[PDB]
C-alpha cells in the first residue's frame, strides 16, 4: 500500500498549499533525490554562456526560424556543453508575440528529428541502436530518422515553438556514459566510484532540461513562463524530474515513461526496480538498488513525484500494449497523487478504473491511454497540444 503524500513525514497531516508547497514538496524531493534519482548537485551553474552558432528566419519553407545554441555550463571554453535546437514558428514572431514552448530531449542527435538537412549533425557518441549509425557517430543517413516522434510542422502551425537536445550531450546512453557525462565534471570527489546517493542519467537529462530552460528565458523569440517540457520514457523519467524539481516549467508531460516514471513501483508489474537496475544501472542512483525485489521497503513511489508537479498541469499517458511501462500503475499513480492537485483546485480523471481508449480524462491532472504498443504518435501529440492551448493559452493574452 501506498505513502499518503499528504501526511508528512512525522505524521503531520498536510491541509493546505503552503505547508504543501515549504514542508512536503522539499521533504519528498530529498526522499527521490536520496533514494531514487540521486541528488542534483547544484541547479544553475555560475558563468553559464549561450551561443547562437546558426540562424535561419526561412526554415522548414518559410514556416520556422530556426535556432541552433551551444549552451557552455562555465565560462572557460574547456567546459562540457550541449547543443540546443530550436524551431520558432514564424507566423508568431512575425506579430512581435513570442512563443510559448514544448522542449524534450530526443534519443539519437538534433539531426534526428527532421530530415532538415540543415541541423548540424551531432558530434557526440551515438547509440548503436540508433538508426542509421555508423560506428557510433552521426551520419547524414540518420537525418530525420526519428521525426515520428516528433510532428514539427504540427507543432509550429498550433503556434508552439519546438526545442530539443541530444540527451547524450548530458549523459550518453550506456552504462558507463556518467564518465563522459556533466556528473563527471561536476563530480569533484577525485576518487572512482560514484557515491551511493550520486545522481545518474535520469538526474542529468532532467538537469539539462532545466539549463535548456535557462536559455529560454533570454531568447526574445519565446516565452519561457510557458514551457510545456515532454519525454517519451526514459526521457519522459527525466521529464517528470525536472518539472517536479524546477517548478518554472508551465506544463509537464510524461509519455509512457514506465518504470521509475509515472507507474507506481510497488506494484509489481511489467518492468520492476531490480529489472531496471540491472538493465540500466546509470539510470538512478546506486541507493535505489536497495530497493530491487525490495518494493515494499520503498519509502515513497511515483504517485508522489507526480504529485510534485501540482498545481502545474500535468500529463500522464499510457499505450495499451506497453505493458512494460504498466500503463495501469501509470494511471493509478495518476489518481493517488490527485488529492494533492484536489488540494489546489485542480481535477483528476474522473472515475476509478484505467479510461476507454482515445479518451483523455482529467483536469490540469490528465491521463490517457492509446490502442497500439510503446512509442509517441500523432495521436499522442493531437491530445498534448490541445491540453497545451487549455492550460498555456485559454484566458491569456
Ligand atoms: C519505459 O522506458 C524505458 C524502460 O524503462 C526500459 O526498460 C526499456 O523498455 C523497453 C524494453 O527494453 C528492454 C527490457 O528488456 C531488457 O532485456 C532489454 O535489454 C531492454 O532493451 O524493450 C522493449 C520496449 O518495448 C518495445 O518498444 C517499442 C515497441 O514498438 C515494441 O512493441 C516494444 O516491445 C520497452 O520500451 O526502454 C524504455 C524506453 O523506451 O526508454
Ligand atoms: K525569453
Ligand atoms: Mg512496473
Amino acid at each position: 500500500t501506498l505513502p499518503d503524500p499528504l501526511v508528512g513525514a512525522d505524521g503531520t497531516r498536510v491541509h493546505d498549499r503552503a505547508t504543501w508547497q515549504h514542508r512536503r514538496r522539499p521533504e519528498l524531493l530529498q526522499l527521490f533525490a536520496r533514494e531514487v534519482y540521486g541528488r542534483t548537485p547544484l541547479g544553475r551553474p555560475e558563468g553559464m554562456v549561450f551561443k547562437v552558432t546558426t540562424m535561419e528566419h526561412a526554415a522548414l519553407g518559410g514556416a520556422a526560424t530556426r535556432k541552433e545554441v551551444t549552451v557552455r555550463f562555465g565560462r572557460d571554453p574547456n567546459a562540457p556543453s550541449m547543443q540546443l535546437l530550436l524551431y520558432v514558428p514564424n507566423a508568431v514572431i512575425a506579430r512581435a508575440e513570442r512563443a510559448p514552448v514544448f522542449l524534450g530531449l530526443n534519443f539519437y542527435g538534433n539531426h534526428t528529428v527532421h530530415t532538415d538537412p540543415a541541423i548540424a549533425l551531432s558530434a557526440r557518441w551515438i547509440p548503436a541502436e540508433a538508426p542509421n549509425g555508423a560506428n557510433h557517430r552521426a551520419t547524414e543517413a540518420a537525418r530525420g530518422s526519428d521525426a515520428q516522434k516528433w510532428p514539427v510542422e504540427q507543432i509550429l502551425a498550433r503556434g508552439y515553438a519546438v526545442a530539443t537536445v541530444y540527451c547524450g550531450d548530458l549523459c550518453p546512453d550506456r552504462p558507463d556514459g556518467l564518465n563522459a557525462s556533466v556528473a563527471s565534471w561536476l563530480d569533484a570527489a577525485a576518487g572512482d566510484q560514484r557515491a551511493p546517493d550520486a545522481w545518474g542519467a535520469i538526474g542529468v537529462w532532467a538537469w539539462g532540461l532545466s539549463r535548456a530552460l535557462d536559455y529560454l528565458e533570454t531568447d526574445p523569440l519565446v516565452d519561457a513562463s510557458r514551457v510545456a517540457v515532454h519525454g517519451h520514457s526514459r526521457l519522459g523519467k527525466a521529464a517528470l524530474w525536472a518539472g517536479a524539481q524546477d517548478d518554472r516549467f508551465a506544463l509537464v508531460i510524461s509519455n509512457e515513461s514506465g518504470c521509475g516514471g509515472a507507474a507506481l513501483s510497488k506494484r509489481i508489474h511489467g518492468e520492476t526496480v531490480a529489472r531496471i537496475n540491472t538493465v540500466f544501472p546509470h539510470w538512478f542512483a546506486r541507493n535505489f538498488r536497495r530497493y530491487d525485489d525490495h518494493e515494499e521497503a520503498l519509502p515513497v513511489d511515483q504517485h508522489e513525484l507526480l504529485a510534485l508537479v501540482a498545481p502545474r498541469p500535468l500529463y500522464v499517458a499510457s499505450a495499451e500494449d506497453d505493458d512494460w511501462a504498466d500503463p495501469r500503475g501509470e494511471f493509478l499513480a495518476v489518481k493517488a497523487a490527485e488529492p494533492v492537485f484536489r488540494l489546489f483546485g485542480q481535477t483528476g480523471p474522473s472515475g476509478e478504473d484505467v479510461p476507454r481508449v482515445n479518451e483523455p480524462s482529467g483536469g490540469a491532472l490528465r491521463y490517457h491511454i492509446r490502442p497500439g504498443p510503446h512509442g509517441m504518435t500523432a495521436q499522442d501529440w493531437a491530445f498534448y497540444l490541445a491540453f497545451a492551448d487549455e492550460w498555456l493559452k485559454s484566458a491569456l493574452p
